[PDB]
């Protein structure tokens, strides 16, 4: 995988399971244009999103659906959402690893970034 | 003052000093329209975006300028920005400070919301 | 004031009040003493602990009881408390703030450090 | 593995590499027993600290030498360690993962428990 996320519950101390996330590469007009999506899975992973040939350079967004999570468990959220926006492969293809800790009033997103 | 945003510097172990910052509030069209900005001070903070008359209900983005703080320090960082997007004053007027973390490959950002 | 703690807690977007802390300094041979303690304020903080004279060179420790928050929340959190060890003064008299973010199985902690 | 200890560097986008850490037990005298200890791989884990059988209920402290970390790499920091104290199995036995982000001025640490 060129792009994985990985989303923990800070609340539950758990993987955040069924979260879904929406990637968007930014076009040449500066709008975003949505082009991969998941949900996390039972260990809060989502792999397969893009292949190498295609994570071509440019500017990306993750957005993921912090909000709709919360519902779900009956707690009150502060985001909408959290993003995560970045420029890929800036010196060449690298592996991304995008890991989310979510509670009610914070996220924080950190990136993984190793060279193949 | 109904919206304070405070920044600091995980690296340095300071403010995060000379940030500069851009709210937007969504639109009845669902565009986002721009609302306030301004960059933070010697202490971190900034002040003074917004009045209680005109932060009305409705949904808010502030976007952190964090890729142009790390590149004056000469650090070419993972993100393009950190965002905070989330629905104000749902249930009457609520102060609300907004506390971001900044590292080149990670951000936190949480809310200290407070009723007047 | 040379030592100041500021908790905040990430489920509720508040500060964390009435939260205990003691603080401790390493002895010469090696054991923690004794050195300040309190529980922070209403807005989640904690003043006064020390003064200049008195916070001399040293590794100090603030052990925060995290756990008794939680538990009169009515939550089983992971963590006993929240540690922060650190050299302080090594390089003259500095002024610093503690910030702490707690969620149930999760904390942060983060340091300013500031020249008087 | 009952407990695994995962490790990441905020600074540089990576794993935090060669990270020594000791875990310890609390004895009934209320010092702490150092029983188990390692450093991180090229992934920044750290496995096999204990078996099911030997990992009894208890309070445990893992000490990560967050600050032989930063000396290695040319980084002044701010805590000399950081602790992860957290009673374990108090409901029948789980699997612990400790999750730590570091930076120079800060951490955070989260813990991903699950019942097998
Ligand atoms: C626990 C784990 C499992 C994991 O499995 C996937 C894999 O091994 O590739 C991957 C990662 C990066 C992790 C670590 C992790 C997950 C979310 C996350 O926010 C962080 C950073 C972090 C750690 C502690 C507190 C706040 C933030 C690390
Ligand atoms: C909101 C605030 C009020 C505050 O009042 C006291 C003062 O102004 O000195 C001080 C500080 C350092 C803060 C910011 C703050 C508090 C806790 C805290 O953990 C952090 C760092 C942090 C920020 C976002 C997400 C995780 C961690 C900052």
């Amino acid at each position: 995988c060129p792009l994985m996320v990985k989303v923990l519950d800070a609340v539950r101390g758990s993987p955040a399971i069924n979260v879904a996330m929406h990637v968007f590469r930014k076009a040449a007009d500066d709008t975003w244009e949505p082009f991969a999506s998941g949900k996390t899975s039972e260990s809060g992973e989502l792999h397969g999103l893009t292949t190498e040939e295609e994570f071509v350079e440019g500017i990306y967004k993750v957005e993921i659906d912090t909000k709709s999570y919360w519902k779900a468990l009956g707690i009150s959220p502060f985001h909408e959402h959290a993003e995560v926006v970045f420029t890929a492969n800036d010196s060449g293809p690298r592996r991304y690893t995008i890991a989310a800790l979510l509670s009610p009033y914070s996220y924080s997103t950190t990136a993984v970034v190793t060279n193949p």
